[PDB]
DNA sequence: CACGGGTGAATGAGGACA
DNA sequence: TGTCCTCATTCACCCGTG
């Protein structure tokens, strides 16, 4: 069911655990890496759509968490350096 | 769709939620900044235009809520600290990443 | 194919200044 | 007052492993 769980947008899948469209996925990562502090400029309840989740990242964000989108399958810096290390340590294997 | 929504000018883009010129941008954030409130020397039914603008404080002000514009995406002075603040420590890590190359 | 990361042009928030 | 500029965020798309 290709309807993003986050914001209602089209979905392109499953990110982080979760059928989300593009922008949240990116929105999510971003959110969790630097790990960024939000607020809810209203009620903290906000009815997240694809055309209002650019304004409240408070509720949009809260919202991945509790649709189930997990930090965990962010790779972190560490894990991504190696792949890079692999990326062309497997192109000066071919 | 372009063309401000409050003075009838051509809008830049949206602000604070509505498609608005550079300018009402500007008067909308000062305002609510104030909490100025205004009055109106007229009849409270002034027709706005890129012209006679920034002659009615109150009706603009009034022009703007009704086209949709939202105090609560102007930054509070909290915010806008937390980020001069947040664009450094990005700015000191972004130093150290440099180092360790 | 599915899903990690990454990129870059467009968005829009604030601010100096005439 | 209103430019016009800076700069963080956003997301459509694309690359590469599994
Ligand atoms: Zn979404
Ligand atoms: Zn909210
Ligand atoms: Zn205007
Ligand atoms: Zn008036």
């Amino acid at each position: 069911p290709r309807i993003c769980g986050v914001c209602g947008d089209r979905a392109t899948g499953f990110h982080f655990n979760a059928m989300t469209c593009e922008g949240c996925k990116g929105f999510f990562r971003r959110s969790m890496k630097r790990k960024a502090l939000f607020t809810c400029p209203f009620n903290g309840d906000c009815r997240i759509t694809k055309d209002n989740r650019r304004h409240c990242q408070a509720c949009r964000l809260k919202r991945c968490v509790d649709i189930g989108m997990m930090k965990e399958f962010i790779l972190t810096d560490e894990e991504v350096q190696r792949k890079r290390e692999m990326i062309l340590k497997r192109k000066e294997e071919e």
